[PDB]
């Protein structure tokens, strides 16, 4: 016997200002690292930006009502640092903050919670020139500043926050492999960055204690729960590698305050390891979050890796199945196809078990609720005469991982919420606009930008389904 | 670039009391449960007892020149409860007491660091039959007064003390397997016993803190770490219910005073959770100790198990090889060959690279001190003309071992010390004499005493050497 889905449970449906919103210069709206990325050659699938993207900014009521008809308990939405703080330091944008203000009000006047994510990849582009934004300290007062902006103004509506979307992936792809603004591969200045950002985190949460006593804060972590390929001990402990270093080096500073030995020890005998300064270790265990943000696409299987093996790899950004290859740390650990599990056109691993398993070994960890902040699935979606979109591939997704989710409930995970990615179609980051999350299809594509006209796909009805019943029936 | 180890780190060798000293009914010696079970038909190999064992208690003068002469820096033995108490709790058999005290002076005189077990599996018989010993809270205080009787005679002496070893076996084997005394088979009395044993472990390091404020105490867990089979789901699974059940039951409340939550409520379940009273877990969560006592010597691999799988396994207690069967636990979890590792004639997995990972695990999920408290090889041993043993087979597993701890230290692992099973051979409690672990070879068999002379064996002048050099030379 499985146990319910808890009466309040939030199911919820997630976006990201950028890949969203567009308005890119509108109403008094400030450049973005991504504002410059996008346009730079060869950086994103085809030259697509979010100048435009799905057009939120003006057809938020629209999507609302859309989310309102769905049922929608909780939308994950994240807040423009841009459109708040063009400068990112000076003044405040008030024209900014009334569209999320419009916003929110529009969400709770139907009936539907928000959360909202502080950070999500847009750090305004003159930080970025002023003092090199994640990379300075100065950075830590002035996002606190901003955070400390929206707590007062909207703490009075917004119960559930979440602090950095997926630091472990903007300051990776960032400043590792070259793949997000500022476009650099240096692992020296990626952890000098990540340890800003540790730090950023927490001082924020304490910040939110003030401001928001009632309020519940976290950050969302990009969870791959790592697999080792097989018994042997040296890929088991390439596997206990891989977990400490690309899992618990991020969520040991969120739920302790502390980084993980081994792989700080690691580091620090190459020089790699942060300049720690006095009061970071205060700071960092003095910020208890109210639950761990977990966003979940796929589980990762290793192998062990000679010191002259496997370090980047390819990654598919095309849709093109099996082109992805094999990356890793050299010593350390690579990664492997799994042969048990299906993967996607863009190669991700499809394992609704792999979230269950990674449920779990966070609440045996840390015994902390969890957010699900993002789950989804990106494929092609086929537009068909009479509006019809059959999104089944999606529809089958979702629920194997929604089941999975009851069962690491029965298990005694204390599951907050769940919030699929994405509600509408929207521009992914690398991939474009074909490679769609979304219940509602959106009518655009990298080629055209048509009339952005909204569809509900086969899955809306099924999510929808799923609301009415909290769960029972899937 | 390996570190050495430290300047002071603790080389030694281990025994238990029942395994070594025989002196069975002698000197007011009362009986214990193991006197009473190892004479039952049945219950050992080839009806086998510690009546005389090896006859450490007369020898014991010539087993230390022996330790002495290998420049042993560290002896972990264990304190028979029914030499000290004969009734278990009753007057003091002050005997008993002059044994240990002698013992304690030869190693001290010698230069040896004690490190004392108060309970290897031992509890006197009068205990057994006055209230159940175990399974009776009354254990917990009686095994206070008997703890705090050694710390004031020792206290002065001997700074390392081992509390309970392997708890999860004596438990386990004694209630849920029936191959231990009280040879119960019964999960729910086996998981109050448990928890019994639990509250008496904190019980203990409590008054400890009061009795002997500069020592180190903490428990010996046996610790097999467990693998996946391969990176089927299903089977990682598997491995997260394996190492949980099997591992984090018990060293989670040593280190944070807590049951792990999905193994409690897959118990809660079936009612076989344990009885907690009020009071316990404000116990429990308050007795730290020093370090993780482990005692290694193989890792389990472990695949998906359906509903109406494998329970009871065959174990192997007669060293032919390929006897053991496969076990677990329906539903859970089943063990499986591991294809990549070598067994021995026992059929126990023989993986230097697993202890390396075990170190890793315990120190990134509970970051404390471990002391190795026993490692070996049980074989088969041939005695040659002119009193020679060549056991080259375990000099290879003991110097991989070593070598695999080396490399932990260096990833960060703090590591206080390595106790080698055993000095010299023993009774192994389910396989009689012929499964040798010593340094120092016994002359007897399951058959005739003989003359019980020592014979050092070539690993005895390999682990010298070991020692010697702080293990550079290996
Ligand atoms: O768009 P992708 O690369 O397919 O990833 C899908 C999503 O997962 C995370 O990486 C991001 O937080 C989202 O913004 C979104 O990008
Ligand atoms: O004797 P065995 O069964 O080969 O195991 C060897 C050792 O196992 C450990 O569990 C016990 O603490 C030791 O007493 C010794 O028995």
């Amino acid at each position: 016997h499985l146990k319910p889905f808890p009466p309040e449970f939030l199911w919820g449906a997630a976006s990201a200002a950028y890949q969203v919103e567009g308005a890119w210069n509108e109403d008094g709206k400030g450049l973005s690292v991504w504002d410059v990325f996008a346009k730079q050659p060869g950086r994103t699938f085809k030259g697509t930006n979010g100048d435009v993207a799905v057009d939120h900014y003006h057809r938020y009521q629209e999507d609302v009502a859309l989310m309102a008809e769905m049922g929608l308990k909780a939308y994950r939405f994240s807040v423009s640092w841009s459109r708040v703080f063009p400068d990112g330091n000076g003044a405040v944008n008030e024209k900014g903050l009334d569209f999320y203000d419009r916003l929110i009000e529009e969400l709770r006047n139907h009936g539907i919670e928000p959360i909202v994510t502080l950070y999500h990849w847009d750090v305004p582009q003159a930080l970025m020139d002023a003092y090199g934004a994640w990379e300075s300290r100065r950075i830590i007062d002035d996002f606190d500043r901003y955070a400390v902006t929206l707590f007062q103004r909207f703490g009075d509506r917004v119960k559930y926050w979440v602090t950095l979307n997926e630091q472990n992936i903007f300051i990776s792809f960032g400043y590792r492999l070259g793949l997000h603004p500022p476009g650099v591969k240096d692992m020296k200045r990626m952890y000098e960055a990540n340890h800003i950002a540790n730090l950023a985190n927490a001082k924020v949460i304490q910040s939110f204690r003030h401001y928001v006593p009632d309020g519940k804060i976290g950050p969302s972590f990009a969870y791959s729960p790592m697999y080792p390929y097989d018994s042997r001990p040296e890929n088991v402990l390439a596997f206990e590698n891989a977990e400490e270093f690309q899992n618990h080096w991020w969520m040991d500073v969120y739920a302790w305050g502390m980084y993980p030995q081994a792989a700080w020890n690691y580091l620090e005998s190459q020089g790699l390891e942060p300049t720690v300064a006095p009061g970071d270790w205060e700071l960092l265990q003095a910020a208890k979050p109210d639950f761990m943000g977990v966003n979940y696409y796929q589980t990762t299987t290793v192998e062990h890796n000679p010191p002259d093996g496997v370090g980047e790899g390819v990654m598919n950004t095309t849709g093109k199945k099996g082109t992805s290859t094999s990356s890793g740390i050299p010593g350390l650990f690579k990664t492997v196809r799994n042969p048990h599990v299906d993967t996607t056109n863009w190669d991700w691993a499809i394992d609704p078990v792999g979230l269950r398993i990674g449920l779990r070994r966070i609440a045996n960890r840390y015994q902390l609720p969890i957010l699900i902040t993002e789950n989804g699935l990106g494929e092609f979606d086929t537009l068909e005469p009479g509006d019809i979109v059959n999104d089944d591939y999606r529809i089958d997704y979702l629920r194997r991982h929604v089941q999975e989710i009851q069962r690491a409930i029965t298990d005694g995970v204390d599951v907050l919420g769940y919030c699929a990615w994405s509600f509408t179609d929207l521009l992914s980051w690398l991939n474009g606009y074909q490679k769609r999350y979304g219940f509602v299809y959106v009518n655009r594509d990298d080629e055209s930008e048509k009339d952005l006209r909204r569809i509900k796909k086969k899955s809306f009805y099924w999510y929808q389904r799923v609301i009415e019943t909290n769960g029972a029936e899937l």
